[PDB]
């Protein structure tokens, strides 16, 4: 099939994650370390140690199912995007809300969304918009992390994905 890729940056990674694996259409989801200043970071580098890398989430979509727009406002459904370095009550760069891309022509398309969603707002959005300068998987316990721990900590209700697209 043909599919594409787009880079999700909106708080704890293990909510959004799990959000997104969710949607139909939606064939993989990987959590990971994004944009930050070093190369093949930890947990512990990103979260102790300053690397400066935001939680991001890796989404693979259907592109014959899903445009880039569908997923867009998937993701603005669930995400604050007026908050800085803050989502719930994860605080710091590394929450930090953010939409990366690897094909320079989506920058126009990201930036028409923000625009549009600014509208549904009184204060400024903050959401990042840039191309995607380096990503690396995070360990395995953090992939499908509430999967494997259905009680674990999350700042997204998960069910929202089921409502479907106006």
């Amino acid at each position: 099939m043909n599919t594409r890729t787009i880079y999700l940056a909106g708080g704890c990674f293990w909510g959004l994650e799990a959000y997104f694996q969710r949607i139909d259409g939606v064939v993989d989801a990987v959590s990971g370390y994004a944009n930050g200043n070093t190369k093949n970071p930890s947990y512990e580098d990103v979260s102790y140690r300053h690397t400066g890398h935001a939680e991001t989430v890796k989404v693979t979509y259907d592109a014959d199912k899903l445009s880039l727009d569908d997923i867009l406002q998937y993701f603005f459904r669930v995400v604050d995007p007026t908050s800085l370095n803050k989502q719930g009550n994860d605080t710091g760069t590394q929450y930090r809300s953010g939409v990366y891309y690897t094909d320079p022509a989506e920058k126009a398309v990201i930036a028409a969304a923000l625009k549009r969603e600014q509208q549904k707002y009184q204060l400024p959005l903050v959401v990042e918009n840039e191309p995607l300068k380096n990503f690396y998987d995070a360990e395995e316990y953090h992939q499908d992390y509430l999967i494997k721990n259905p009680n674990g900590y999350s700042h997204i209700d998960i069910r929202k994905a089921d409502e479907p697209l106006p």
